[PDB]
């Protein structure tokens, strides 16, 4: 009945409407009950619009005249079909916080709900990685610190987690604005967002979240990869990727960025010397990570004439 | 830090109200941040007050100064973890459709969200199949057409289809008075309730569906469980329980149930015959669920004077 019905409904505007009026005399919250269709899922009136893609004013119709809007969760499989132009729509929407404070000054459905998933609107933006939807978001005030469990283990990861596993830098920049947690850890180890991102290699990420102030990031702090009774830092789990050379280089990167930052080096002596033994490099990518950021240089080169970072280097102004 | 601090807010009343109210000044939104736990679960102080069962004037406490309480779905996890008497408290809380009424008359929480796993609260509040809590809910005006995947194929379940499959009668019964859809099928076959009762052998959700309306139960309508081309109805569906005699009984009592209240008698010969070959204990189960409600009797007497329920008798009035 529903199918037919609703594929009937591949009609016209006005006719639209008013059968459709029709339906709420005849049942009040006929727009919020859920419809079965052959396959054993249950739709509402606007889910079965949505998962057929004008159509577009039949759903800003269904929308501006339903007692709940949230259920069926329209915008969450607007999102996960990948019909990122509806969801813009339905939330009704260059330096990018300028961009959010700005669709935030332009100034229905819950940007909290979640699905039957258990999946957060923050956490599809995020999977999503487009930066229009993230913040039309955002500009919703939302709930940065829920978790949504991701991986197989059922991790509750936050937003800023899932952003550094995504290696996505404009959303640590715009999650971190909004109040995130920089310095709460992840999953079984203690894995800051700083040593979440030194693990996993994600580069981007890791630059994203040291343009925020060093002292709200922890970058001293250890988590429980582990001699013994003491825990890996997030320049030492850089330091254990570059024994895959593989990603070696971009692992100097990193070590380079932390330490430019104000990480102290590595403890262990044998990492100490893989850092000496390799390279030069560490330098140049010390040298183009300073580049644009000048500030650091007096308290690079301050360290570097003391305490292992003295060692490691052997003057260093003109590199 | 969390656990350690947490546990040193095993303390005394006003101390707790006075250090929290210095956390709310130092972290504005710190009620609603979520902290990480040895294990990885990441929790707020309303969750560990929670996940430890006055500590309760505390939890009210920080219900009464938060800017959002549903995060975490606090609620949810009480709920989840049995904890009935703490969710009934944060919920602010015979013939139960006037108990719902009344408790409904005695007039935060969003009950529409769900958690992690998906899943809402009234599906909560019917798997752990206790009036007081499903009441308190419902009271609340949510959406009862909300629909929860239950089995490992992921299924959509209405909270009908699971206080069917629950087998609980005062759900139902609650669930029908909120303007539940007892004509919507379940799943891959077009099970409505009626059918999805018939063929679960659950009777007592069968009975409770049965007080309501009998033209809002489609009792003609049939699946897809299938001769060929026609599928089973829930009288028939029914039969094919009698063929497993383990149950057999209880399957008479839901086709009694079923043709007492006006279904047809099913269409196949064989399970006719099923019917006539076993037994006069049909006919005992006609007269038991006759007993308290006689306004059956004329329209049951009259179909069996005509038209295979004639032959499968075959005065009755007497039994």
């Amino acid at each position: 009945f529903v199918s037919e019905m609703n594929k009937i409904l591949q009609m016209e505007l006005e006719q639209f409407k008013e059968f459709i009026q029709k339906k709420l005399e005849e049942d009040k919250n006929y727009l919020e009950k859920l419809f079965w269709l052959p396959n054993g899922s249950q739709m509402t009136v606007l889910n079965y619009l949505i998962e057929q893609y004008d159509l577009l004013a039949k759903i800003d119709f269904v929308l501006h005249e339903a007692k709940d809007v949230n259920v069926g969760e329209p915008l969450h499989q607007a999102i996960v079909a990948g019909k990122i132009s509806l969801a813009l729509h339905l939330l009704g929407v260059t330096d990018v916080l300028s961009i959010l404070s700005k669709v935030r000054k332009k100034i229905f459905f819950d940007v909290d709900k979640r699905d039957g998933y258990g999946r957060t609107l923050l956490s599809l933006a995020l999977d999503a990685k487009r930066q229009e939807l993230l913040i039309a978001i955002l500009a919703r005030n939302p709930i940065v610190h829920a978790t949504t469990l991701r991986s197989s283990a059922y991790v509750p990861f936050q937003p800023i987690h899932q952003a550094v596993v995504l290696d996505y830098a404009e959303g640590i920049t715009l999650l971190a604005s909004m109040g995130a947690q920089l310095t709460n850890p992840l999953g079984s180890m203690r894995d800051t967002p700083v040593i979440l991102a030194a693990r996993l290699g994600k580069i981007n990420a890791l630059a994203a979240l040291l343009e925020l102030p060093t002292q709200s990031l922890s970058l001293e702090s250890e988590n429980n990869h582990l001699d013994k009774q003491t825990g890996h830092t997030a320049v030492e789990e850089l330091c254990e990727r570059m024994a895959n050379e593989n990603d070696k280089a971009d692992a100097l990167r990193g070590i380079a960025m932390l330490i430019c930052r104000g990480a102290e080096p590595p403890r262990n002596e044998k990492m100490r010397n893989l850092l000496s033994s390799n390279r030069v490099a560490f330098l140049k990518a010390v040298s183009t990570y300073l580049a644009d950021k000048p500030q650091l240089v007096d308290a690079f080169v301050e360290r570097c004439h003391l305490s292992a970072l003295h060692n490691i280097v052997y003057s260093i102004r003109h590199l």
